[PDB]
């Protein structure tokens, strides 16, 4: 059984991304963009009302396999697309002038593992040559100062680089699906835990995008957003001076790729349940994230 208010394992959200589909064809359609290191289908959802020339955002989850609240997110913001559809003025507006692009999970082999083996794996499950360390830190894998700073050149480590810039199949995946859909992709988002930040470009070096002020406003505004519902308190800023330096990105990626509005939104909490983040805060912890959401929605959708 499929809840939005628990943590659901990868059988459930497959079915659910076939289930939410076919219930709302008007709405959402569903294709495969690739498949991970075992095979498994990298599913992505399209949401919005079909319309010419169409902008888009897109927005992914689960890039680190133990951050279950990223997860959570993505299908409460698909949730909450398909409730208040024609309902909400500014939902139903987003939907019929953008489409939503919406990646559940990526890493979908990191997350089968936290639920099958080890609840605090965060990479991948691909092989590495000369050791039996497994996995490659996603979000260190993209071609943005790759293999730096704040990425190890060990793949025994936590933010192991990979082999190579997009060596693991799903970030290739992801990095091919935004190269071929530059032209309509205005905004990216990547949901992460924990920490409560919201971050912009740059991680990879200590330099600042050339809409920063656009950006660190946006951000700003968000937060403030943010907290109009239960006060939780969020930092904002360039990624490298907020929270850390850190190369290969996705979020630097999809920025020097063109795409001016990029943000790496660090869900709930400040580390008292960390990434083990109790279900019984789904609800407030994706309710609050979609005031932010749809506050950043609200902005590209206006400064076209
Ligand atoms: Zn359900
Ligand atoms: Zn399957
Ligand atoms: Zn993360
Ligand atoms: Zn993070
Ligand atoms: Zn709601």
């Amino acid at each position: 059984g499929h809840s939005y208010e628990k943590y659901n394992n990868w059988e459930t959200i497959e079915a659910w991304t076939k289930q939410v589909t076919s219930e709302n064809p008007d709405l959402i359609s569903r294709t495969a963009i690739g498949t991970t290191f075992l095979g498994n289908n990298i599913y992505l959802l399209k949401v919005g009302k079909p319309g010419p020339n169409k902008p888009a955002i897109f927005m992914d989850c689960g890039f680190h396999a133990r951050e279950w609240i990223s997860h959570a997110f993505c299908q409460w913001f698909v949730r909450e697309a398909v409730l208040t559809y024609g309902y909400e003025s500014h939902m139903t507006e987003f939907l019929n002038k953008l489409d939503f692009y919406v990646l559940p999970v990526l890493n979908i082999d990191g997350y089968i593992y936290t639920w099958t083996k080890n609840r605090m794996w965060r990479k991948t499950r691909s092989t590495n040559a000369g050791t039996t360390c497994i996995g490659t830190d996603p979000n260190r894998n993209f071609d943005a100062g790759w293999c730096t700073t704040g990425a190890s050149t060990d793949p025994c480590d936590e933010t192991y680089c990979g082999s190579a810039a997009e060596s693991e199949k799903e970030t290739k995946a992801l990095a091919d699906f935004i190269r071929n859909n530059l032209s309509s992709i205005k905004a990216y988002l990547t949901i992460h835990s924990y920490s409560q930040m919201i971050l912009y470009p740059y991680s990879y070096d200590y330099k600042l995008p050339e809409n920063n002020a656009e950006l660190n406003n946006l951000a700003k505004a968000a937060v403030k957003e943010l907290a109009t519902l239960y006060g939780t308190k969020y930092t904002y800023g360039p990624g490298a001076t907020t929270i850390y330096p850190a190369a290969g990105g996705s979020d630097d990626w999809a920025y020097d790729q063109g795409i001016k509005y990029s943000f790496t939104f660090e869900l709930r909490d400040k580390g008292r349940y960390g990434f083990i983040l109790p279900e019984s805060q789904i609800q407030a912890t994706c309710e609050e994230t979609m005031l932010a959401i749809k506050y950043v929605t609200n902005y590209v959708l206006g400064h076209l």
